[PDB]
Parts: structure tokens; C-alpha cells; sequence
């Protein structure tokens, strides 16, 4: 029944869900602002229409109303809306599928369940999975300190502000308690003078875990397996591997089987991401992202299942087991491991800021066990500040990590783009290090290791 796709993206996603569109025999249509007129996606589609018209272009690409009026003019049946502009927005989807189109994404409930921290936090209860473990509802001094006795060490405080902030005391000896929530409490009452205050079990260095969850209409819901996103620099992803091989298998199958049961329990449809907290075979729910994840091709590539392409097709309402042709559960396959890293225009030697300008060299690697995912960087495109730093994902997979890990080497030291600085020398620096290639590298492990900021001299003759 739908012929014709419109992806409400730009970037290197909105070329994946053309090709994806391409390889389901589907006609496509690309939306860009004009200061994306250069961009790779807009002359990727069958058709390409201006959105967002005298506005600021991140601003163009949150035009709901424009877009559903591209949309409805070009006689496109689905709108695709990739990650991280309109994937999660609830008014989007509502108005989307009030249009008569295709929201490719999960329904509605799931998008306010998920895009809500109360909510999603009720139903991971509903649903007996685990999160940061203490009582948090509670609002008592002497309620923290017993918080502290039933479940433990450390205890990280929300007594400074309400939302987004954080008190984040570190507690150790049982002095340190008490002191330290005189001061806190002290520290609090002065704070804004009107508030709230939580209480939150610290986990030490944990490990951020993700499972891949994709989900049909008729109920059947599988897991994809993992990944590991604990590479992150100041809680912002790096570098994801996948699956995580620093994990026992049955560990891993466990959380998956977590994930999956949650994913169950709310009857979650097309796909979606299960983010934990892991630590000394205890792991803690954090949230559910409701879309496609930028990191989804490891996944794809470790379990060989097309991602975007079962989002279409559950979009269009078929059985993920007899007309998508997903196995069971059990017979989902273990490919490898498999490495995602994102290269940006990033400049570690500045800060990691967003560096801008003309790219005048650009070659790609290739060969035996590479992935690569670009955005707009080819020779002569202009770096605008206004989207994102990305410039292409390069995946590289093997049987082994250790060869993921050589094969990324090479990829990157390969990697020639020239007229901006990447972030391609810390890349380099930190699959050298020897956490990363043990595969126990935490959350705090990149802000832990100052060597991966020296950078070698570079001649460039
Ligand atoms: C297929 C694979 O496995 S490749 C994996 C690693 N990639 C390479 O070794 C590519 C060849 N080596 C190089 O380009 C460089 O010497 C590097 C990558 C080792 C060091 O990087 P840089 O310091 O920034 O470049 P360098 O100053 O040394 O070389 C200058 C130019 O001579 C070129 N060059 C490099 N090797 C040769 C060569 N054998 N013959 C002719 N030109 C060469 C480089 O491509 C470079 O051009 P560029 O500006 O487009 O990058």
C-alpha cells in the first residue's frame, strides 16, 4: 500500500533511510532547510522541497506543519523521522498520523511513557526492571541516611536543584555522611529557595549498556542484543562497540531479556533502545529511547538485520517472523563484534569545539569488514555551524575484537579530511588504549585517562 516515503531528517540518517526506502522498491522525498542546500541527503531522494522558509535551518527542520504539508503535497504515504530532530516529539506523530500519513516510529503512549522521566521510571516498575535502586520519592535527612543503611554506599544528593541539577556529593566514610548532608542541607536551603530534594544511590564507574529492541504491531517483540556506549567524554557517546565483550554472555543475555520483558510489558512497536547502568553484575534501567539510534549499524552488523528496513516494514504493519523473515529469539545470530566511530569536526586540541570551513580532501577507506555511513563530507562542502559536527560513521566488524580494533586503526589512520580539524587523532588515541581493547572501559574512563589527549606532531607535507 505505501509508495512513497518522506524522511523529516537530514544527514547521514535521512541517506540511510533512502537507501533503505530504495532497497523496499519506495519512492523517497528529502526535506531541506536553505542553508542544507548542499547537503548529500537532498540530492539522495526522487524528490527534494524547501522547508522552512525565511526561519533559522535547525529551526526549518522542527517545522512540523511544513513538513506535514511537504508531505501531504508530494503524495508520500510515511514519514520517516530518523533521530534527534522529531523522532521522539509526541505533537509530531499526533498530528502525523492525524494527517492520514505513516508515523515510522512506536505509538503514541510509548512516545509520552518514554518521553517522560516519572512515567518511563512507573513503567520500568510496572514491569519489575530494576533502576538506580533507593528511595527516591522520599524527602527526609534522616530518610536519606536510611536510604543509605538498606541498600548502601555511595549516596549522590538532588537537594540542590530540581531539574537538571545535581548535588553530587561523594560519600564514603560514615562521617563523611554526616557532615556532608549538614553541609548539603545547608547548601540547599540558600539554593534558589524553592525546589526539591531526592535522594539517588552514586554508582561508581558504571557502564553504559544499550539493548536493541524491535517490535511489531501483532505483539512479537525481539532483542537485537547489545552494545557497549561506555566510551563518552564529559556524558556525551564516542565511541560504541558492540556486543559487549567486556560482559560474561549470559550476563548480557540476561539484560536483554530484561529489556525485553519491559519492552513487553508497555507493548512497545518498531524500534527501540533500552539504556542501563551496569556494575558488578547488577544493572539499573535509565531510559528507553523511542527511535532509531544513531549507532543502530554495529547492531546491524553483529546480528545482520536490516534495522531501517524492519522499521518500514512494521510501519507498514507485518509480522516480524512471517513476512519480515526475523528469526526466533533464539536464533538470532552472533555475527562479531563490531565498532562505531563517529568522526566529527570536533577539534580536540580546542576544547572538542566544532571547527568550520571548506573540506578540500576527503578519502574514504574501504575493503574487508568496513562500514561507512557519511553525512556531507566531500571535497569542497562548506562546514556550516548550524547542524551538527558529524561528518560520515565509519563501522568496522570482525570476529574478533581485536581485529575490530586493528581494522579501526586502519580506517582511521586512513581517513583523510583536510580543511577541518576531526576528531580522528582522539579516536586514534583512545582504541590505543589498553581499557578500551580489553573492552572494560567504564563511563568515567575517558575524563580518567589524560594520555589520550597527547596528540603526535602531524607533518602534513
Ligand atoms: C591501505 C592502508 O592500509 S592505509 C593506512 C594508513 N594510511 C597511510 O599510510 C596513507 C599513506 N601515508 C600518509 O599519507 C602519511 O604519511 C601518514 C598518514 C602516515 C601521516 O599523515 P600526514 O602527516 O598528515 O601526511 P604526510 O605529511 O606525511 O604526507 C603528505 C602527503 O604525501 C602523501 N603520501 C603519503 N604517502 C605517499 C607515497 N608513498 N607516495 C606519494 N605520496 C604519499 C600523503 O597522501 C599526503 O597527502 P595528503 O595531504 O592528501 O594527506
Amino acid at each position: 500500500h505505501m509508495k512513497k516515503l518522506l524522511v523529516a531528517n537530514r544527514g547521514e540518517i535521512a541517506v540511510r533511510v533512502f537507501r533503505a526506502c530504495n532497497e523496499l522498491g519506495l519512492s523517497t522525498v528529502a526535506v531541506y532547510a536553505r542553508e542544507d542546500e548542499y547537503s548529500v541527503h537532498r540530492f539522495k531522494a526522487d524528490e527534494s522541497y524547501l522547508i522552512g522558509q525565511g526561519k533559522k535551518p535547525i529551526d526549518a527542520y522542527l517545522d512540523i506543519d511544513d513538513i506535514i504539508r511537504v508531505a501531504l503535497e508530494s503524495g508520500a504515504d510515511a514519514i520517516h523521522p530518523g533521530y534527534g530532530l522529531l523522532s521522539e516529539n509526541l505533537e509530531f506523530a499526533t498530528k502525523v498520523r492525524a494527517a492520514g500519513l505513516v508515523f515510522v516510529g512506536p505509538e503514541l503512549h510509548h512516545l509520552d511513557i518514554f518521553g517522560d522521566k516519572i512515567k518511563a521510571k512507573a513503567a520500568a516498575d510496572e514491569a519489575k526492571v530494576p533502576g538506580i535502586p533507593g528511595t527516591n520519592g522520599a524527602v527526609d535527612i534522616d530518610g536519606a541516611l536510611e536510604f543509605a543503611k538498606t541498600y548502601g554506599y555511595p549516596v549522590m544528593i538532588k537537594a540542590a536543584l530540581g531539574g537538571g541539577g545535581r548535588g553530587m556529593r561523594v560519600a564514603r566514610n560514615d562521617a563523611e555522611m554526616h557532615d556532608g548532608y549538614a553541609r548539603a542541607k545547608s547548601e540547599a536551603i540558600g539554593a534558589f529557595g524553592s525546589g526539591e530534594i531526592y535522594v539517588e544511590k552514586y554508582i561508581e564507574n558504571p557502564k553504559h549498556i544499550e539493548v536493541q529492541i524491535l517490535g511489531d504491531r501483532h505483539g512479537n517483540i525481539i532483542h537485537l542484543h547489545e552494545r557497549d556506549c561506555s566510551v563518552q567524554r564529559r556524558n556525551q557517546k564516542v565511541i560504541e562497540i558492540a556486543p559487549a565483550v567486556g560482559l560474561s554472555p549470559d550476563f548480557r543475555n540476561e539484560i536483554c531479556e530484561a529489556a525485553v520483558k519491559l519492552c513487553k510489558n508497555v507493548g512497545y512497536v518498531n524500534a527501540g533502545t533500552v539504556e542501563f547502568l551496569v556494575k558488578d553484575d547488577k544493572f539499573y534501567f535509565i531510559e528507553v529511547n523511542p527511535r532509531v539510534q544513531v549507532e543502530h549499524t554495529i547492531t546491524e552488523l553483529i546480528t545482520g538485520v536490516d534495522i531501517v528496513q524492519a522499521q518500514i516494514l512494521i510501519a507498514q504493519g507485518k509480522d516480524l517472523h512471517r513476512e519480515i523473515g526475523l528469526p526466533a529469539q533464539s536464533e538470532i545470530p552472533l555475527l562479531g563484534s563490531a565498532i562505531q566511530c563517529r568522526i566529527t569536526t570536533e577539534d580536540p586540541q580546542n576544547g572538542f569545539l566544532p571547527d568550520t570551513g571548506k573540506i578540500d580532501t576527503y578519502r574514504s577507506p574501504g575493503g574487508f569488514g568496513i562500514r561507512l555511513d557519511v553525512g556531507n563530507a566531500y571535497a569542497g562542502y562548506e562546514v556550516t555551524p548550524y547542524f551538527d559536527s558529524l561528518l560520515v560513521k565509519v563501522c568496522t566488524f570482525a570476529n574478533e575484537f581485536s581485529d575490530s580494533v586493528r581494522k579501526m586503526d586502519r580506517v582511521l589512520h586512513e581517513f583523510r579530511i583536510r580543511g577541518v580539524k576531526t576528531n580522528i587523532p582522539f579516536l586514534i588515541n583512545v582504541i590505543a588504549n589498553e581499557n578500551f581493547t580489553s573492552g572494560q572501559a567504564t563511563t568515567t574512563f575517558i575524563d580518567n585517562t589524560p594520555s589520550l589527549f597527547n596528540f603526535p606532531r602531524l607533518r602534513d607535507r
